[PDB]
């Protein structure tokens, strides 16, 4: 992959990414590549639209360790809105989210 | 734009280039008692990062890691190296969880 030019440390600060456990996952009803994905941050939960289906069965995603990001502003997709987004490595050959290599307390912060 | 305040968009998280990357090498900081030189590969590049992660990991279960590196950060000398980016690591106060695709998938993977 390509070389990026060089950004601050205070860009990176800039995002919440937090550790999350998946809830429930379902079909997004009008969108066959994605799902509606609940996730918990402990106290809070958020609902997240992924582009996973094509990668992960639903049975696969749940109970799940996963890195969100936190402090995205709300999109419209397709009649649901999606409060986040989960994290992958993609290789073009497999999609991996991210996960801490532990369990660890829902809601940590990464950083 | 119109400020956001405490939200981000997507260009803030695409301005960020995070890679999937591996341990090849860890190091004493000669100068930093607490921290460790991580050599990562990203395929056919490495970085050398300085990390304090000794507190939390022996240098040899971080050898073979499979880790995601923050690739294009601005470098920063941290007492006599220069660390060329840095780890992602979950952290609640009682625990460090370095982050880890969920695979091993190919070095260099670019996380969207």
């Amino acid at each position: 992959e390509e070389e990026y030019g060089l950004v601050s440390y205070l860009d990176f600060a800039k995002l919440d990414m937090r550790v999350g456990k998946i809830i429930d996952v379902q079909d997004h009803p009008n969108a066959d590549k994605l799902y509606i994905i609940k996730v918990s941050l402990g106290n809070k939960q958020k609902t997240l639209v992924g582009g996973l289906k094509q990668y992960y069965k639903k049975e696969e995603l749940i109970g799940k360790y996963v890195v969100l990001i936190n402090n995205l502003k709300p999109k419209q997709l397709r009649g649901i809105t999606s409060e986040g987004m989960l994290l992958a490595a993609d290789d073009g050959k497999e999609v991996a989210l991210l996960m801490p290599d532990k369990p660890i307390s829902l809601g940590s912060k990464v950083r």
